[PDB]
RNA sequence: GGUAACUGUUACAGUUACC
RNA sequence: GGUAACUGUUACAGUUACC
């Protein structure tokens, strides 16, 4: 598999999770929710294409983001 | 509108995180394509709202850290 | 339209913010 | 109606992953 393809998917999953948290707290505007919906479907399609569980990918993306932010 | 401003500040900080991934050469070409699209989009939204991008990015960082704290 | 995701340019319908 | 961003749809041209 292509490493940067996987990494990009895992990071994208984690940042979708962060955006969803904002929406769940009623702190985002309507276009932000529209993009959340578009990206939600896109990540499901990418996960199916790569054969990856979305929850596992999210946790991996969390660790990647945390590792970069710490440096 | 507070939710409009909050969404912009968060989007600014999340763009910053994505750009750091790109600068480490850890991302794929479509990820970079979206980074360029969103750079243009945020410039337009920042102009429309009258908000400084550096300051909004710092405020987005605080918001993101606060909602994650829970 | 190979599957999936996306980008640039264009149009329409619409959403949100602002006037 | 306008400015900006976006969502859906569409036209043209592309990018990446997939032995």
């Amino acid at each position: 598999s292509d490493s940067n393809t996987i990494t990009s998917f895992q990071v994208d999953c984690y940042l979708w999770h962060i955006r969803k948290l904002l929406s769940m707290r009623d702190m985002c505007d309507a276009p932000f929710d529209d993009r959340l919906r578009r990206d939600q479907k896109a990540l499901k399609g990418r996960g199916s294409t790569l054969g990856l569980d979305l929850r596992v990918a999210t946790m991996e993306g969390k660790k990647i983001v945390e590792d970069i932010l710490k440096s």
